[PDB]
């Protein structure tokens, strides 16, 4: 009754977001001007 | 009764978002101007 | 009663989003102006 | 009673979205202006 | 009744955000001008 | 006795190469394996 | 007796190469494996 | 007897190479594995 | 008898290389594994 | 008998290399593993 | 008989290398493992 094990490797500029219960997770937003 | 193990490798500029219960996950949004 | 193991390799600029229960997952959105 | 193992390789600019129960998954949306 | 163990490796400029109950987690926001 | 002003707009994955005297300019070459 | 002003705008992943005298300019080469 | 002014704007992951006399300028080369 | 003024703006992950006399300038080379 | 003034602005992770006489200038090389 | 004035602004993680006579200048090399 669980997620499990989620990994990443050798990744430049990288964001993971881990939860049991996420509401609206996001990838980056706003780079540059 | 679970997700399992989800991995990535050697990926530039990479975002994964892992949950048991996601609502509206997203990839990047807003780069540039 | 599970997903299994979903991986990626050697992928530039890459987002995966993993869940047991996704609602409206998305790929990138908004690059450029 | 499961998905199985779905992988990708050597793919530029690539998004996979993995779930047991997806509602409305999407590929990219909004690049350019 | 848990998440599990989610790790990352050898990742430049990287933010993970881990919770049992996230509301609106985010990746970076605002780089540049 | 000149080229003039050559511009591009809102173009994904784009290379222009500008010169007074080009010899063998090229577009991309080698993507994938 | 000149090139002029060559600009680009809002272009993802973009390389221009500007010279008075180019020999063999190139666009990208080698992405992936 | 000159190039002129060559600019770029709001471009993700971008390389320009400017010279009076270029020999073999290049765009990216080798991303991924 | 000159290049002129070559500028860039609001560009993520960007390399320009400027000279009066370039031999073999290059864009990135080797990201990932 | 000169280059001129070459500038950049608001650029994340950026390398310019300026000379009167360059031999083999380079952009990044080796990120990741 | 000179380069001129080459500047940069508001650039995260940035290396310029300036000379009258460069041999093999380089951008970063070796980040990660």
């Amino acid at each position: 009754t669980l997620f499990g094990t989620a990994s990443t490797g050798t990744s430049l500029f990288s964001s993971q977001n881990n939860a049991f219960a996420q509401n609206k997770p996001t990838g980056f937003g706003n780079f540059g001007t």
